[PDB]
């Protein structure tokens, strides 16, 4: 035994070859269509209202259920090109977005739009967030976490993680999404107990993640159980190997305006 239904679900993803791994990957799962945003953004439009990238569905995903009410000044943690950055900048509550990625040779890099509220976004690119001191925010938000195909790994990137998000806790944010990019192993689902009874919130699987990832996200506004929310997540990605080819459900992209605030 030993064997975590994620760490069978990461081993069969492993066991798969590159054939049951593509139709496998978004099997039944949630997505935007980025064909239009990328054109328009490759074009230069900056005023089209289109997502810098996939992040803005998925945060808006959380956000139009409730699952994290941004507001406030918002820090923006590994803010790559800058979707939740942008998405958070629409929100009435919001007044302030502070984003930091490190960029450079194999990492995205922030991209400049005019989506509606730009003007209180600043993406600041060449930061190593492992070595930014913690600064109070009122809505933190954290996507950092790269897949690996060694679930050891992934926990040791999601305990990093998790490790420096503690000191940004500790400055009582009053909203936060954190990903958690491998929750499976004994390990992960023993810290995030304990993070949860000091921090609050809870673990929500985001639709539109892809079959091929475990993650999930820590938000401030759910209320769920560690144990049960992780392991029915791996039961789902398991169950989607085992049934034949299930269709894409496509949501409409997030128009995200244009305009200052
Ligand atoms: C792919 S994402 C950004 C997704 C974003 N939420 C969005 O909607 O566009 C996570 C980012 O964290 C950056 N990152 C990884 N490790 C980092 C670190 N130690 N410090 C700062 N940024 C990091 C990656 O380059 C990556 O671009
Ligand atoms: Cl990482
Ligand atoms: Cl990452």
């Amino acid at each position: 035994t030993g064997e975590t239904l994620g760490e069978k679900w990461k081993a069969r993803l492993n066991q798969m070859s590159a054939l049951e791994f593509y139709s496998y990957k978004k099997s039944g799962i949630t997505e935007v269509c980025r064909e239009e945003a990328r054109r328009a953004l490759k074009d230069g439009v900056a005023t089209g209202g289109h997502a810098v990238s996939r992040g803005s569905a998925k945060l808006r995903w959380l956000v139009d259920r409730g699952y994290l009410q941004p507001y406030g000044k918002v820090i923006d943690l590994g803010c790559g090109r800058g979707g939740w950055s942008y998405y958070a900048a629409t929100i009435r509550k919001v007044q302030e977005v502070k984003g930091y990625t490190k960029g450079g040779p194999g990492h995205e890099e922030p991209v400049l739009v005019q989506s509606y509220g730009w003007n209180i976004v600043r993406l600041k690119s060449g930061v190593d967030v492992f070595h930014m001191a913690a600064e109070p925010c009122d809505t933190l938000l954290c996507d950092i976490g790269e897949s690996s195909s060694s679930p050891e790994v992934e926990e040791a990137r999601t305990l990093r993680v998790l490790s420096m998000v503690g000191d940004w806790l500790e400055k009582r944010p009053g909203a936060f999404c954190i990903k958690v990019l491998c929750p499976y192993t004994s390990t992960m689902m023993e810290t995030l107990e304990r993070l949860q009874r000091r921090y609050g919130g809870g673990l929500v699987r985001v639709p539109l993640s892809r079959n091929s990832t475990h993650e999930m996200y820590w938000v401030s506004g759910a209320k769920s159980n560690t144990i049960k929310s992780v392991s029915t997540t791996s039961q789902l990605l398991l169950g989607r190997m085992d049934g034949p080819r299930r269709p894409v459900k496509y949501e409409e992209d997030v128009n995200l305006g244009s305009g200052t605030r």
